[PDB]
């Protein structure tokens, strides 16, 4: 249940670090503009088949801080992934054109490019040490997806179905990346980065105080 990353993968992944180094906050816009296409797939399913959101009524990202535990989690209630899926579209396989989108990367700011092929997953491991994926598809069980980017493993999450249907994403952050824990800066990170997104984005955030989920956009 371990596996080892493609090798275009891995080069991925280090010319993502080595471009995106000196940006290191783009990592959540990408999180949040990968949550956007999964609340959009799964919304594309609901319009011919409306059980499609029956684990799961809503449409939202939710993001959470745990400064405590040196934790930051995304959470889209999109289409998820099945455990298969999971190891096809997070490391065994690349998509079509990979095989260098990397010349481009390198030749001719990548900012764009990891955008623009939907490769943002990767510049998680630009401010994590270990990033998790906990995913509950409408055809599987919930799985978690693990990895600090020497490999990684999928299980049946032994917690059963918490999600409902959707996606979760961990960062266990590097030192280097300490202030993604602050919520000033998350929630200011979240405000630009989801204002052209047509989800609502919740930031679980602090108001006697009280916590409950801030809406972003
Ligand atoms: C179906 O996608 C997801 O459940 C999802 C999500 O809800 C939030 C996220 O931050 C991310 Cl990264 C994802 C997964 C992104 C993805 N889905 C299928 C492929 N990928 C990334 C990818 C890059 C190269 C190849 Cl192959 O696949």
């Amino acid at each position: 249940e371990k596996f080892a990353f493609q090798a275009e993968v891995n080069r991925m992944m280090k010319l993502i670090i080595n471009s995106l180094y000196k940006n290191k906050e783009i990592f959540l816009r990408e999180l949040i503009s990968n949550a956007s296409d999964a609340l959009d797939k799964i919304r594309l399913i609901s319009l011919t088949d409306e059980n499609a959101l029956a684990g799961n009524e809503e449409l939202t990202v939710k993001i959470k801080c745990d400064k405590e535990k040196n934790l930051l989690h995304v959470t889209d209630t999109g289409v998820g992934m099945t455990r298969e899926e999971l190891v096809k579209n997070l490391g065994t396989i690349a998509k079509s054109g990979t095989s260098e989108f990397l010349n481009k990367m390198t030749e001719a700011s990548t900012s764009e490019l990891i955008g623009q092929f939907g490769v943002g997953f990767y510049s998680a491991f630009l401010v994590a040490d270990k990033v998790i994926v906990t995913s509950k598809h409408n055809n599987d069980t919930q799985h978690i997806w693990e990895s600090d980017s020497n490999e990684f493993s999928v299980i049946a999450d032994p917690r059963g179905n918490t999600l409902g249907r959707g996606t979760t994403i961990t960062l266990v952050l590097k030192e280097e990346a300490s202030d993604y824990l602050e919520l000033d800066t998350i929630k200011n990170l979240v405000k630009k980065y989801s204002q052209f997104i047509n989800f609502p984005i919740y930031v679980w955030s602090s108001k006697k105080t009280v916590w409950d989920w801030e809406l972003m956009n």
